[PDB]
């Protein structure tokens, strides 16, 4: 059975007259807030408050006093729950605040990666673990040991 076509349009507007003018500029946008993630903490920047540090990572639970005071952040599991699937995002890293006395850091170390594989800030050098088999997380949570 032969099926049939149907269509229709009528006429159109044109306005000849039209403002030449493009503007050029400039601007990156570039931030995450993945508070569920471990890479998040990376918020933090140096001059935060003690209070703002802690209110992101948690209370830390190290803490000593040399002339320039730090708090060390050992993200720590908790009680031997059911031993069935061993997680691999679980936390184990080492961070440590290094701040001034008006309760503000003036130095951030950390143990984990940096904007992408595990960089050891503070130290300026970059360990390597082969990324065949701990892809996004894994590659921080592997030497995530206290020493």
């Amino acid at each position: 059975m032969a099926h049939h076509h149907h269509h229709h349009m009528g006429t159109l507007e044109a306005q000849t007259q039209g403002p030449g003018s493009m503007s050029s500029g400039s601007s990156q946008i570039y931030k995450e807030g993945y508070i569920l993630d471990k890479n998040a903490l990376d918020s933090i920047s140096i001059g935060s408050s003690q209070e703002q540090v802690i209110l992101a990572l948690g209370t830390p639970s190290l803490k000593t006093k040399y002339d320039n005071e730090v708090f060390y952040y050992i993200s720590q599991t908790r009680y031997r729950g059911m031993q069935f699937m061993k997680t691999k995002i679980i936390d184990r890293k080492v961070l440590a605040i290094y701040f001034n006395k008006n309760d503000q850091v003036t130095k951030i170390a950390n143990y984990g990666l940096q904007d992408g594989q595990v960089f050891d800030f503070i130290a300026q050098t970059t360990p390597t673990a082969t990324k065949e088999q701990p892809l996004l997380i894994q590659i921080i949570k592997g030497p995530a040991n206290l020493p």
